[PDB]
């Protein structure tokens, strides 16, 4: 599925902010507007044995380009809160369902 990242109306969120996917789905998040953007996992709110390490992109790393994106694909059942570092403070955070 695809999540993009910022709205056209000026808005640090992620659209949609909260959304589920199937086990072993992708999701692709795509700059959209409002960028430098990055995803990055709360380790204290994803499932049991996911490294967060693996499926977050470096708080150093920013999606600094209009056509750029950042592909991660979730298996562990559960929900996983992810935000966005620069923006964190803004209320860009985001939740997914992995069922
Ligand atoms: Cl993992
Ligand atoms: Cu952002």
């Amino acid at each position: 599925v695809e999540v993009l990242l910022g709205g056209g109306d000026g808005s640090l969120a992620f659209l949609p902010g909260d959304f589920s996917v199937a086990s072993g789905e992708e999701i692709v998040f795509c700059n959209n507007a409002g960028f430098p953007h990055n995803v990055v996992f709360d380790e204290d709110e994803i499932p049991s044995g996911v490294d967060a390490a693996k499926i977050s992109m470096s708080e150093e790393d920013l999606l600094n380009a209009p056509g750029e994106c950042y592909k991660v694909t979730l298996t562990e059942k559960g929900t996983y809160k992810f935000y966005c570092s620069p923006h964190q403070g803004a209320g860009m955070v985001g939740k997914v369902t992995v069922n």
